[PDB]
């Protein structure tokens, strides 16, 4: 038994993780409406990722790994002797790539391959990442670990933020919150994941307020897990997330294990300018 743990490039995990467990990464890309293909990784600034975003008269499009990308990894991985890959992945009620590292599991020879829905994105699923890593290391087998990391998605979650839902209407990554498009005015949606989809959660007056239901709503949820990690999850707006993740370290116990993370291009193009979200798991994750 040898076991290997990958990912696709949306559990935005840092180099410094990548580089110290050797990480596979299947890339996402982005295209934008001048015909310039982006492959997502740790290289590409994301403030020039905004730039072109904001010069751009159309919304830029998003696209998952393809099949025989999954595919060209698991056989790397197998050739380097390892028997089971766990494949970590986007949620699937916002895209294929888990599906297709699924049906790229079934095809491919001499490998197994456990692929595992996050319902979620980011460091969120970057999280689970990290967990099937430290399970490895511990002498776990592959079923035990999907065991536990299906456990961990019983008390993982998301809300967030975005300034106008122009850019989730695009794509069609919001569900429900039709009566809101366009409207707003000055109010400001708060969303969350459920069930691995995006859907209204509340609809605030200002900003400000929006942000301090980010935080209510995840605290009043988490001070019921034996375990706590959150993750701020931060856009383009450098001092909103930075604001939030220094509050959090106020307001919480030093029990809480607090982050703060950035997401990248492809989920970039679908929240717009503005998005900011606010993770948390109810486990403690090795972060090193
Ligand atoms: C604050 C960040 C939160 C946690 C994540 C927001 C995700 C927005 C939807 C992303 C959809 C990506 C589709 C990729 C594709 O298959 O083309």
């Amino acid at each position: 038994m040898k076991i290997a743990v990958m990912t696709d490039s949306t559990s935005y995990l840092s180099q410094d993780l990548i580089d110290k467990y050797n990480i596979q990464i299947a890339p996402l890309s982005v295209t934008f409406d001048d015909g310039k293909n982006f492959t997502e990784s740790n290289e590409i600034a994301i403030e020039e990722f905004y730039n072109k975003m904001a010069s751009s008269q159309t919304i830029p499009t998003t696209s998952q790994p393809a099949i025989g990308e999954w595919i060209t990894k698991y056989e790397m991985l197998r050739d380097q002797g390892y028997t089971d890959i766990i494949v970590i992945c986007l949620s699937s009620g916002i895209s294929g790539s888990y599906q297709s590292s699924y049906q790229a599991g079934e095809m491919v020879e001499g490998v197994n391959v456990h692929a595992f829905d996050s319902k979620l994105a980011a460091m969120i699923e970057g999280c689970y990442v990290l967990r099937a890593i430290e399970m490895v290391e511990e002498g776990y087998e592959p079923q035990q670990i999907i065991d536990d990391l299906t456990n961990m998605r019983e008390h993982t979650g998301a809300y967030l933020i975005v300034d106008d839902l122009k850019n989730l209407q695009k794509s069609g990554r919001i569900t429900g919150a039709q009566a809101w498009v366009g409207t707003l005015l000055k109010m400001k949606p708060v969303l969350k994941f459920e069930d691995g989809k995006i859907i209204p959660e509340e609809k605030v007056r200002t900003k400000k307020r929006a942000i301090q239901t980010l935080e209510k709503k995840v605290l009043d949820i988490v001070k019921d897990f034996e375990e706590v990690t959150l993750f701020v999850i931060n856009g383009d707006h450098f001092e909103d997330g930075q604001a939030l993740y220094k509050k959090l370290q106020d307001d919480c116990p030093s029990a809480y294990q607090v982050a703060y993370s950035e997401f990248g291009p492809v989920v970039a193009a679908h929240l717009g300018s503005g998005g900011l979200g606010l993770g948390y798991v109810g486990r403690k994750i090795r972060l090193t």
